[PDB]
């Protein structure tokens, strides 16, 4: 039997995308450039800050010195700290409370692998931390997703080898991340986005400690 479960956050435990794109929004218009809106902010998902502000900035065709490109990312980033004050256990995904209280009782390790900078944070405040046995560091990993690095970190961090782990995700990148980490991915979505060649499950009431069991069993 698998000896560890490695979740990421964003789209697994909770929403962060959301946020995210709010703080962008927020931020264009008070710059005055138009466009920033929820199909547009496909194209700022999974892209670093600063490669995402060069995005919303090629909309107006806008230059800015080094020193204000810094303090425009800075701005976003400070605003997305402050709308994530509002997170609490109400945000926690259906499932995944009671996963991880079934997880924890069976002693199966469970470790964060999310680039989100705020992991701890955020699961302090969904009063999930004491359910993790680690968070791997995004600041201490040399390549994201889809890299395996952040995967084998969570993994390692718990005393496992990857090829031990499930790995919970919704995205390609992650997916992809976890299969060359040589964990087993269950998918949460579509098999039109993430593969036909994983199990995946329409959303995540359906991540339970039994699916879990037959999935590893199954292959
Ligand atoms: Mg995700």
């Amino acid at each position: 039997m698998f000896k560890a479960v490695l979740f990421d956050l964003d789209g697994v435990i909770t929403d962060t995308a959301e946020y995210h794109f709010r703080a962008w929004k927020a931020l264009a218009e008070e710059i005055g450039i138009n466009g920033v809106d929820r199909q547009f902010n496909e194209q700022l998902k999974g892209v670093s800050r600063e490669d995402s502000l060069q995005k919303i900035l090629d909309l107006a065709d806008k230059k800015v010195s080094a020193e204000e490109f810094k303090e425009l990312a800075k701005r976003k980033n400070d605003n997305y700290v402050k709308m994530i004050q509002d997170v609490s256990p109400a945000d926690v995904y259906p499932g995944i409370l009671q996963l991880l209280k079934d997880l924890r009782s069976n002693k199966i390790k469970i470790a964060l692998a999310s680039a989100s900078k705020n992991g701890p944070f955020l699961l302090e405040r969904m009063n999930l931390t004491g359910y993790f046995d680690a968070i791997a560091d995004p600041a201490e990993v040399a390549a994201s997703k889809p890299a395996p690095d952040i995967f084998i970190a969570a993994a390692h961090a718990v005393g496992v080898a990857p090829s031990e782990s499930i790995g919970l995700e919704d995205s390609q990148a992650g997916i992809q991340a976890i299969k060359d980490s040589g964990a087993l991915p269950i998918g949460v979505g579509r098999p039109e986005d993430l593969g036909d060649d994983i199990v995946i499950v329409p959303d995540t009431s359906h991540y339970t400690l039994e699916f879990l069991k037959e999935v590893w069993l199954q292959k």
